[PDB]
């Protein structure tokens, strides 16, 4: 029956583990970005009608609530139902999907979905707490580690890296260059200025006055190959491939994008920067839940009519080198329109944000080589796949 | 956008803050509830095509992949995809209705939607941990009151409730009477044996003797408004007319509702319970986020075209005596048709599981009734409330 | 040059780990008895001059000052010394003997010296808190098991006890009923009335009104042989003779004596109980602390120019039967002169007021027999044991 | 009471907190200063009689068994009974004194007094794991502060500064000179290579590079009143005169002295370098803890019949300006004369290791002035000071 389009899109920079963004809260980098993409959208908040956010780790209590947070602390109206979402490493697309589909169905006809994801503030649960220890040494448990191993086989992604390394055969040495790449767009993109825009800076007041965090502190522009071979696998002991050179950041991050019904824009008179085509999810192995974008990727092209190689721009996740490698060849994608300005490897993996980063990312590509067609996709932990294309106006 | 139906429903009894559920975590309820509800329509694992599922408090790593856990253990497909939602105390819809939205849409015809929640084994988390306190006292936070605290005030639920209950004038007596209401007709309802039908056990086998649940042992059976007048208004220094008494409880429960489209659903000979007529959502003031069912539920009926008049059968959450009242004072609602089974102060709240949790209330009640229309809505904390009706067959 | 008496000695009855002293801080056990035993002395705190306490496991910043708050708590002057202190198992002694030695050496003429111990309270330390984990899970140390746990072995004292069990080949029967025995003596102890004077009850305040505790929990009365075979050695696989049953408790205690150069005690006209003859230490083997009271006991006897079977009285510690009996044997004592009301295993182990504690127990019995001399001895966690001896007025 | 010696006194160098020493235990930096004091006074492990070790925060569980450990792991024979103590800021000396106190009264002849603390690695302590913390946020406590506030008042030992910087009339620029010259005094002294005589290096070998510390790098040296100027007074709202840059640190640091007696001393060839001639206590007001030196040192010249005219060194612990020069004030000192080389503002305070810290700054100074009489005092927590005073050879 409907139609929905994307007026503005934007995020903060990403975060090291840690790092400059360690004291800011998801309940904060989100209330900032939905403030800003909304000015570009030259939209009020008192207009928007629905927000999604994807988030997995609860820093703290707002974080159960925090797209209602996120939404009210930037302005949307109290009026507007808001729903936190999540599907670990594809939250944040999942969060944009949400936010579509809401409008797609008349729920409303402006949507703005998000996500936030500050590993550095993850906390460590106390499991015996409440009811007690009576005796005997107790547990402090990382909800970050939680959230990166496996719930079934109590297992690292990472570990599942490996299989689906070999699964493919993507040696050592697809993945360390891989990994210099993403690092040589990123930083190449960097300096090229090429993020600008999209980025909404962090003013964060300190002492000496304030310090603003604007540029992705990941990347490493000395990307030197021996560098990064001087690396020993840290997943397994014997047949290693997959390493912290290769493998996804842990990162602190938010992205959002406003979204409109189509007419809405134009009554509006907005010029969008794309529709939304179509969608697919999937559920793959957990053992490998790293493919989970090619079967979602299949899928997502099937019901827009389109093939791949209609594909001007894609971004699709590098968890890790091991699966962005494999994703890439299963799928025969060409390399350099794959993640143009690198991915989680360079610029960092704020899980729940990531897919909404991405498509921030990528929408914003689009403009600068005006291609028409456009695909995010990423591997969800747990033996999951999501993926959206976009159309250039 | 071709209809949607629930072919069957099935939740735990519910278990009291620490008691028969103490030792079950969420992931192990989810997947006994989907097990079983996917068993009560004769679908297999691998049929099913999506998996959403509403939780708000994470109890361990798993919760963070929940709906995923919630489908595989309960011998779901691994193809599936799978999704945990939160909204609060609304999670519980929210997961029926955004699986709904995937049949809908035909991502697939064979879906479900559930919710999960054990308050018992909420967590305390260290946020201090990861970095380190390096002077100074710390704190260990109270996860469930924290899922229980508004994220802008900061102040419980009860208190918002004490606002509703001024604004709309309930008084310590009406909602002292319901509350004894929805007492008497829990005890009674279970007493009819109306809940065998939906609940499905839960075995858990003690050394030295093995033990089920299957009875909602919040109940209080044998009780009186001798012990409503009796207690002192907990949440509010003056003025106050609201208590644990009166209040909503803290629970441990799953739910699952099996879904499908009018079509695979009819070409599988099999009865459905009822069938998925709409769905209304609603913003509201966080103060008094007791009211949002009102606003929900008048748009549900809006885009249903149908009227309060209209609908045999009514599960409105209560998460207190002064809201839930206050929500049908100002729908002048039909009070003998409004929990006819009883609510959160009677059965209790674990409030992820129960927006799933009244709905099959609801649409197995209907059949005990053979009415046609019947509703589900639940306020929810941070300002919003949440509908959807349905009809027979 | 100088002389020391004990004019009054009193005590809490013992709690059983996590009873009825379970919400009681040492500091308040401990004001308490310092409170009892001024009254019985029949002397004002303005007249003290020196407190010493023992105790082990700091359950809150208070027991880092216990001793003084102990004593200002039960009305010392501020004016007054106070010192805490810790020989382990040996502390409540230990503190006597330091009250002791400042009155020897003429820093005062009035002496308090006492215990408490509060193992229900013993806590968790967070040893990662303050600097942080970055990443992995962590731990909660319980302090408790710290302190029962050799320090450079990282054994447990059980571990130590089967080694002299087998050093003097105590076996497993002697222990049992030895065990037995113990609740006997204390049973009928109890009931004989033979402590009521000796105790201060806890009036602590509860719900329904106060609460009383007066009685000590720990012994058992209905004490059967095959109640206490029936156990299986709790430290050790294979070979294992200690059990639960013929081990200490782990409990709650406070206990004081009020002490005087005797002229003062002439000078008031007060009828001590007993004067000092002498005391002795040892280090022992770690590996068998369990028989520092054998060679302590045999130093103390030489510097009071007496010897064995001049003991009308003694107490000397039931750590566990496998030492007791141990330390009887080498010794050559008559079984019912040692401990005759019970012991650690019967009354229980409230390691660091223990000491104080059989003190006051001690000194109460002579009383009751009117014998002239008096032991008291225990091993001590670390390789250590201690011994004092009185006479009867 | 035949006379007491100390034969050599060795010490660290002291920590900052956080600083040289984090990563090093007590028990690792008492064994060590045992070893090293017992090397200096040429005697065996096996000929050591006593131990006796003054700290207050417990750090791990060994700390527990503190004495013992510093004893057997620095080479000290399992015969000789060990023992901590408690006495706050005073532990230090009270080791040496209570061990003073078993020579005078000859249970032995050979016997060692230490401090150890390391503020470094203080726990913080979860009261509520063992039992649980039912429902409601709960604390982890810091133990460190815990040490530093008074058990009554819950107030911080700066608070007690501003009240004895009131009664007795010093004033920010008093003080902020007074730590001045201590900086000056300690910058100075480490530079005339005073300290090198006395602490002992702490090799801990890191991996690629392993480091010594050997000097005490609290010391501000190429500072000034600037400085001092500068700060604002942090332990009070109105009208406050002290802050950290006059006030003690907070530190990591042990110290030991062997003892013998003036027979064993000269019947083993072993030239003294100090005798001792008495001690004093002395209990004060809490809120003024400050001058328990002055009261306790007016004692202890007094036992000894001596004048403060007669003593020529001077080392009375400075937790801070405002009560050290209220001390000196009180007592007419000769300030060139008193703290010679500076103090817990300089060198720092860890405060179970200072008494037994200021007293080999003490009996080692006194060499390099060949004086005769010489002090040692400090102040307490919760209301007290403790002295001591001794002669040359």
């Amino acid at each position: 029956t409907r139609e929905v389009v994307v007026v503005s899109g934007v995020r903060t920079a990403i975060g090291t583990f840690g790092g400059s963004l360690k004291d800011v809260a998801p309940a904060e980098l989100g209330a900032l970005v939905v403030r800003e993409a909304l000015a570009r959208a030259q939209v009020s908040g008192d207009d928007v009608g629905h927000v999604v956010f994807g988030n997995v780790i609860q820093t703290e209590p707002r974080d159960m609530y925090l797209g209602r947070v996120a939404a009210v602390n930037g302005g949307v109206t109290i009026n507007a139902p808001a729903l936190t979402v999540n599907r670990l490493c594809g939250s944040g697309l999942q969060a944009i999907v949400s936010a579509a589909q809401t409008i797609l169905l008349g729920d409303t006809d402006v949507a703005i979905g998000g996500g936030a994801e500050s590993m550095s503030r993850a906390p460590y649960l106390a499991p015996a707490a409440r009811w007690g220890a009576r005796m005997g040494d107790a547990g402090l448990v990382d909800m970050m580690l939680g959230a990166l191993h496996d719930p079934f086989h109590r297992i690292h992604m990472g570990v599942t890296a490996e299989n689906v390394a070999k699964e493919y055969d993507i040696s050592r040495a697809q993945q360390d260059e891989a990994a210099l790449e993403s690092h040589r767009r990123a930083s190449a993109a960097i300096k090229a200025g090429y993020f600008k825009d999209q980025i909404v800076p962090v003013v964060s007041k300190g002492r000496k006055g304030d310090v603003t965090f604007d540029t992705d502190e990941h990347v490493r522009h000395d990307a030197t190959i021996d560098d990064m071979t001087k690396l020993r696998p840290v997943f397994v002991k014997e047949n290693g491939t997959v390493t912290a050179g290769n493998a996804s950041g842990l990162n602190d991050a938010a992205a959002a994008v406003v979204m409109m019904e189509r007419a809405e824009a134009e009554r509006r008179g907005l010029k969008p920067l794309a529709r939304l085509v179509s969608y697919g999810h999937a559920g793959v192995d957990p053992k490998a839940m790293g493919i989970g974008p090619v079967p979602a990727t299949k899928i997502a092209l099937e019901r827009a009519g389109l093939q791949v190689s209609d594909l001007d721009v894609i971004e699709a996740n590098e968890a890790f080198a091991a699966q962005a490698c494999a994703v890439t060849k299963a799928l025969g994608l060409d390399p350099a329109k794959v993640n143009p300005n690198g991915s989680g490897i360079s610029l960092g993996h704020p899980i729940g944000a990531t897919g909404a980063l991405i498509t921030v990312k990528a929408l914003h590509e689009l403009n600068r080589v005006q291609g028409r067609y456009a695909l995010v996709t990423m591997c969800i932990g747990g033996g999951q796949g999501i993926a959206a294309i976009f159309e250039r106006i």
